[PDB]
């Protein structure tokens, strides 16, 4: 169905981690890869929550649904 967001979504995880490393692997951690740190994620939020207007939490989400972009990707389809 709707690419622009399995698209976006990545193309906005590209460019938070600032690589094309997880533009391509699904399951790059973006913890243990250390391309995120925190703030990247809350951002993410902030355009997760207007392009697709998703409701995720953030006091402790799941930080392994939103470690990977794969897990991501799908918090974003079941979110919509």
């Amino acid at each position: 169905a709707d690419e622009a967001i399995k698209n976006g979504v990545l193309d906005i995880l590209a460019d938070l981690t600032g690589s094309d490393d997880v533009k391509k692997n699904l399951d790059l951690n973006l913890f243990e890869t250390g391309l995120l740190d925190s703030m990247g994620t809350v951002q993410l939020l902030l355009e997760l929550q207007s392009q697709f207007g998703v409701d995720a939490p953030v006091s402790e989400f799941d930080r392994k649904e939103w470690d990977t972009p794969n897990k991501i990707i799908a918090k974003v389809e079941q979110a919509q």
